[PDB]
């Protein structure tokens, strides 16, 4: 769906500034901070999952820009397993949610910054 | 869930872009110049849906800023017309994509293309 590479570069960069502001904006009530509302978080969640399947088709081959490395596409089966990987941890956070259930939605939570992080410093140009 | 306005600026503006990426994908299948594929422009059009119901929480009082007009604050029942006038549209897309209906999307497309076009000629800055 991108006439020239800058586009999907400027389309997966929103991507990741919508999937990080879904994700970002549950760090006070992870910690306690913020009240926990589970119906609020389920439909947060909601969001997250369909937003954090949008960026990856956004990398497709000869896309290098951005802060994007080139070995997301030298090395594609192995960004696959991150963003992959990512994803099922997104699905479990998902399960945290819709079970209303703050202990599973902090360790849930957890790992899906991992995750993130995961790929940051592997893919990530510094 | 933004720190300071220019961070709602950034969320919605990246929004758009994701909400404008979705639509204008399908122009081409609504000429005809793309194949048209039932279960495919479902599937959009969810995602569709999803992103925009997004940027209008990040014009939050005070958040006057990228470019977006004043009036948008000083005319809160009228952008919220808008908005909302444009959702609805976007539910009549849902249906004739949901209905895999290639006349009811092209008609539904170019309703939802006008409630843009509305919005942007009263709400963005020139
Ligand atoms: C690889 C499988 C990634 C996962 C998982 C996540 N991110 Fe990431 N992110 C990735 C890349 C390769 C890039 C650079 C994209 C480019 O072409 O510039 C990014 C970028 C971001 C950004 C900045 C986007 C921008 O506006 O320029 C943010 C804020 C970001 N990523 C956050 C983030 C979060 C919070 C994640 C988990 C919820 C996450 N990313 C996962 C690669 C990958
Ligand atoms: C008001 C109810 C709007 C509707 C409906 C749509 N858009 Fe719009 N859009 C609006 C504003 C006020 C702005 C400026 C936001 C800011 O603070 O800068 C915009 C901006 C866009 C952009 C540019 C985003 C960016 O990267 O800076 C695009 C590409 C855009 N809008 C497209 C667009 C499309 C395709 C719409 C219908 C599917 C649409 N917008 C609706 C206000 C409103």
């Amino acid at each position: 769906q991108f006439a020239k590479p800058e586009d999907a570069v400027k389309y997966r960069q929103s991507a990741l500034t919508l999937m990080a502001s879904h994700f970002g904006r549950m760090t006070p009530v992870v910690k306690g901070q913020a009240p926990y509302d589970a119906a609020q978080i389920k439909a947060n969640v909601e969001v997250l999952k369909t937003l954090s399947a949008l960026p990856w088709a956004a990398f497709g081959p000869g896309t290098e820009g951005g802060d994007a490395r080139p070995e997301i596409w030298s090395d594609a089966a192995s960004f696959k397993q991150k963003q992959q990987a990512f994803q099922d941890n997104i699905v479990k956070l998902s399960a945290a949610a819709d079970a209303g259930d703050l202990d599973k939605l902090r360790a849930a939570f957890g790992d899906v910054g991992a995750s993130c992080k995961a790929c940051h410093d592997a893919y990530r140009k510094k």
